[PDB]
């Protein structure tokens, strides 16, 4: 409809509201959904080994285990 096109590497599960990216994690890298893109680390032990800790002091991709 509307004469748009951004460069939308996420998926229309991503874009979605909620975001219906769940695990699988179709998008594109570069989103930070707070959905998709989230870390498991938390504060208290990395999950993953990268040091992040936490979502928000993430540094690594969403192919990771904290992922
Ligand atoms: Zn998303
Ligand atoms: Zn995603
Ligand atoms: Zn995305
Ligand atoms: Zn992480
Ligand atoms: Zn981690
Ligand atoms: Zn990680």
């Amino acid at each position: 409809g509307s004469g748009k096109g951004k460069g939308e590497k996420c998926t229309s599960a991503c874009r979605s509201e909620p975001c219906q990216c769940g695990s699988k994690c179709q998008c594109g890298e570069g989103c930070t959904c707070a959905a998709c893109k989230t870390c498991n680390c938390t504060s208290d032990g990395c999950k993953c080994g990268k040091e992040c800790t936490g979502p928000d002091s993430c540094k690594c991709g969403s192919s990771c285990s904290c992922k």
